[PDB]
DNA sequence: AATAGAAGGAAGTGGG
DNA sequence: TCCCACTTCCTTCTA
């Protein structure tokens, strides 16, 4: 199965869900949700992770949060804003 | 109060 | 056995 932070890179690179998800500067790997459309891309990520439960933005970001210590993404002290690392972006 | 974003400890589930 | 890569649950804090 995929990993989450390939599944929003992907997103951003087709442009799948441009209402729920978006670069900010995509050059420096900031993307930015939708305050009021990310539950619908949070939904996409369980069920194509095929999870028992529903999928919600909260506990999406939950598991975004655990990339901080090996670094794959990072929170943005901005709201609802993330980064990618330049190794995620390379590959 | 109502709403929302951000946080993380702890325990459960998957597939190695 | 025991880590992977989250998922789920619950509670806290700030704005």
């Amino acid at each position: 199965k995929i990993r989450l932070y390939q599944f929003l890179l992907d997103l951003l690179r087709s442009g799948d869900m441009k209402d729920s998800i978006w670069w900010v500067d995509k050059d420096k790997g900031t993307f930015q949700f939708s305050s009021k459309h990310k539950e619908a891309l949070a939904h996409r990520w369980g069920i194509q992770k095929g999870n028992r439960k529903k999928m919600t933005y909260q506990k999406m970001a939950r598991a975004l949060r655990n990339y901080g210590k090996t670094g794959e993404v990072k929170k943005v002290k901005k709201k609802l804003t993330y980064q990618f690392s330049g190794e995620v972006l390379g590959r």
